[PDB]
């Protein structure tokens, strides 16, 4: 009834009791989304972002003095290690979506 838990978490991914969850779906999405890009584009990506987006807040998880440090670092390390996946980015063997013209 009263009290409980707060924050949003993934499904397949099993986060331990050492990492903290995101504030809302928004931040959660930004993290994962950014991780996939930083993992696909390369480590250098994180630099360009942390550099250019120095005033941005959505990229606060990059700050070593942030609570999302472990969360982001985890999702990223996992996505690159071959544990975390984002949508169907490999195969499907079925009709795929289309782009607006």
């Amino acid at each position: 009834g009263s009290s409980g838990s707060s924050g949003v978490a993934p499904l397949g991914l099993s986060v331990p009791s050492d990492v903290e969850l995101p504030p809302t779906a928004k931040m959660h999405a930004i993290i994962e989304r950014t991780a996939s890009f930083v993992c696909r584009q390369g480590a250098q990506f994180e630099i360009m972002l942390k550099a250019k987006q120095a005033r941005n807040s959505q990229f606060d998880f990059l700050r070593f003095d942030h609570y999302l440090n472990p969360y982001y670092k985890f999702i990223q390390k996992a996505m690159k290690e071959g544990r975390y996946t984002v949508l169907a980015e490999n195969k499907s063997d079925e009709k795929k979506k289309s782009g607006v013209s």
